[PDB]
């Protein structure tokens, strides 16, 4: 039935998480992403009450009410290949090309953003899922309301409190203890990434491109950026472990004070 249920539109983009298309649910209008998956290239299995992907397992988990995720609302398995029915935002603008063609964002923005994405990570930990991916390409800006979408779950996992020896994310946004030791716990590996995501908002770029600038941690700005965020930044960048910050520190952290909310964010910085 899915063929009849859903109006495919233009493809919006393909890479290791498959092929997602533009949709619109034929019942109500509703706005979708259609996402196509080949079942050899799904290396990560878990299960339902059936076998399914790990994805549709840890998207189940976080899209019960309202939150800063994109939530999986239908799935459908072919012989070959799976296919997710998601929310789409309308309009809509990945972090990466809103900050390829705007540049480096000015802090107010960059803290209401910063935030959203700190509800989001929150919402999928106390959900039991870690994403393992969060970066620009992964988030998704709703233009009108100003309120930013988590997206792209395929290298996520169940959150745990051990050791996690694998890692299929972005190489640039993953820690020294990483690529040091093939070893990270979930939570503060989660900041670390955090703080490369709020230098890439900050500074228009990413602050690591080689392994050995990773396991060095110095931190050097090409733009202006006031003391308290580069702050936050060096903390969520720490070295170890153990001296990076908790998500409730970030939050109480002096820097993230005084956030605006999704829609007064939209009028001033994106109408
Ligand atoms: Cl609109 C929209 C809804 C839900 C979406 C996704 C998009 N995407 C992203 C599609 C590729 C982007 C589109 C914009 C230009 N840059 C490339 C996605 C990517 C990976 C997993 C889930 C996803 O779920």
């Amino acid at each position: 039935p899915l063929e009849s249920q859903y109006q495919v539109g233009p493809l919006l983009g393909s890479g290791g998480f498959g092929s997602v298309y533009s949709g619109i649910r034929v019942s109500d209008n509703l706005p979708v992403a259609i996402k196509h998956v080949e079942k050899d290239r799904i290396s990560d299995w878990g299960e339902l009450p059936t076998r399914v992907p790990m994805e549709v397992v840890l998207l189940k988990k976080v899209s019960s009410g309202f939150s800063g995720v994109i939530r999986l609302l239908d799935w459908f398995e072919r012989p070959d290949s799976f296919v997710l029915i998601l929310e789409r935002p309308e309009p809509v603008q990945d972090l990466f090309d809103f900050i390829t063609e705007r540049g480096a964002l000015q802090e107010e923005l960059a803290r209401s953003f910063f935030w959203q994405v700190l509800e989001a990570v929150r919402h999928c930990h106390n959900c039991g899922v870690l994403h393992r991916d969060i970066k620009d390409e992964n988030i998704l800006i709703d233009l009108n309301r100003g309120e930013l979408k988590l997206i792209d779950f395929g290298s996520g996992a169940l959150l745990k409190d051990t050791v996690y020896t694998d890692f299929d994310g972005t190489r640039v946004y993953s820690p020294p203890e990483w690529i040091r030791y093939h070893r990270y716990h979930g939570r503060s590996a989660a900041v670390w990434s955090l703080g490369i995501l709020l230098y890439d908002m900050v500074c228009g770029d990413i602050p690591f491109e080689h392994d050995e600038e990773i396991i060095r941690g110095q931190v050097f700005f090409r733009q202006r950026v006031s003391s308290e965020c580069q702050h936050l930044i060096r903390w969520c960048l720490a070295l170890r472990p153990s001296d990076r910050p908790t998500f409730e520190e970030i939050q109480n952290h002096p820097w993230m004070q005084d956030v605006l909310l999704p829609q007064e964010t939209a009028e001033i910085h994106l109408h």
